[PDB]
């Protein structure tokens, strides 16, 4: 009901828990080893002077401080993006623009695999496998195409980070059907082995749940609280 | 049926005739003073090498030299902030990384005057007409609060050119319904007068039509070759 105080020396991310959206922040935050803290929102108890200066309900939100006063920045991509910009070390993006601008082109694509995976999330995991299958055959070829470790280079760079929360939240339909996974899996031999391998990266480990945290969490909320807006 | 030869020292643009994210294209191009040529697509008689280089169809295409050969680069926004990092002459998003994200989340909000405009031109100028003044409400209060002749500043920058050609084509329903017209351009002092502003702009010139123009192009055409994608 009280609002934060302004801010000093973090960054602040208002983020729903276990929203992809936020997680995709998150990732980046510590990739570039910014300060920040997390101010956790409540779905339902919502604060009305988050409504006032968020009419709908985006999220989730970074507050930064500028020239004028604290500010709310939208869009988990412009936020990234943002991010990745003001601050200098540890950049994300290719210097390549024409590389980066392939980058932001699959970004777009992997919306297709968001798609899918929130009906399935919705719909006790029954519905819109399909979505989920087609994005990573995509993703599949560009990766092999790459010939490296990960989408950024030898190590993980934006693309990897954007896409990941939605990766790692898939591990919990081998809880639903366990043999229907790992053929699946195996469709992806080169995106497989990169799962394995950001499972391993640091920054990943951070804000990670296993499987089984995420399927006791989604059967429970669904989809609610999953979005780009609440 | 026989595609165009190799790249040599212009940009190539595919741009289907009257298509705004084409003309979005066309004034950044022109803005940033890049050499280019414009290969005209007929939306119905499509070349088979098109398809197959974009299944999907998503226009327009900005065809550039790579590394590794010519490549196409899809989607107006990518295509434009690609130009904007790729050529450093003539920069025209902010050079503030705050403003540039309070920019793109503009262009995104755009999205509903241009859904509105998009089933205006398709349905005899009948519908949407409400998305089309909500938007600009938000526009007129943007512009207003950043108390300059364009959204860029003194001079017109990105965001100015990303919104533009849909503006220009609004002018069309002063063919439609004159007093309605003035009467709901009374309504947004300052943007009405960002728009006669820009109307004066020698790269706007370059690529403009009038508003009797737009009204028989549209009352016959239709918004069918008007999407991001044919």
């Amino acid at each position: 009901v009280i609002p934060p105080p302004a801010l000093t020396d973090k960054l602040r991310l208002y983020h729903v828990d276990m929203n992809p959206y936020g997680h995709r922040v998150l990732l980046v935050l510590e990739a570039k080893r910014i300060k920040y803290e997390v101010y956790r929102l409540d779905p339902l108890r919502l604060p009305e002077w988050f409504r006032a200066k968020n009419p709908r309900l985006k999220i989730p939100v970074l507050e930064i401080p500028t020239d004028q006063g604290d500010r709310f920045l939208f869009e988990s991509v412009v936020i990234c993006d943002y991010l990745d910009e003001k601050y200098t070390r540890h950049t994300l993006h290719s210097h390549d623009p024409y590389v980066k601008a392939q980058d932001r082109l699959l970004i777009e694509r992997f919306n297709e695999l968001i798609k899918g995976s929130l009906e399935c999330f919705d719909t006790n995991f029954a519905f819109g496998s399909e979505q989920i299958i087609q994005t990573l055959e995509i993703f599949e070829k560009e990766l092999t195409n790459r010939g490296t470790n990960y989408f950024g280079g030898n190590r993980p760079g934006m693309l990897d980070y954007m896409v990941w929360p939605w990766v790692e939240r898939l591990y919990l339909l081998r809880c639903v059907n366990d043999r229907k996974f790992v053929e699946k899996k195996s469709l992806f031999p080169n995106f497989a082995d990169w799962g394995d391998q950001m499972q391993l990266d640091d920054i990943v480990k951070k804000h990670a749940h296993s499987p089984q945290e995420y399927f006791d969490y989604y059967k429970n909320a669904r989809a609610h609280s999953m979005g780009y807006y609440l």
